[PDB]
């Protein structure tokens, strides 16, 4: 069934950490469908005031290892990624 993924099809497979460079990224993995589009976007720290989902890779596909690695930033502050239902909070420096 690829398509939007299910929002319980991917799991924390890494919380929102920082990408290696100066982004933030987070892994995670699926539950069914092959190469999803998942829905991702992002909170300042549980609140959805400002998406500060800023993508650096806006285009997060779900394949045999998940959704892989899925790069979002904002100013510096508390960035937490809420993929469908997925959550978990960063803050970023």
């Amino acid at each position: 069934t690829y398509t939007v993924c299910d929002k319980t099809k991917f799991t924390w497979k890494r919380a929102p950490t920082d990408s290696g460079h100066d982004t933030v990224v987070m892994e995670v993995g699926f539950s069914g469908t092959r190469p999803c589009r998942i829905p991702v976007r992002a909170v300042a720290h549980g609140v959805p005031e400002v998406n500060v989902a800023m993508l650096i890779t806006p285009n997060p596909t779900m394949e045999n290892n998940g959704g892989g690695f899925i790069e979002m930033q904002l100013p510096p502050g508390d960035n937490i990624i809420y993929v469908g239902d997925l959550n978990h909070q960063w803050f970023q420096k």
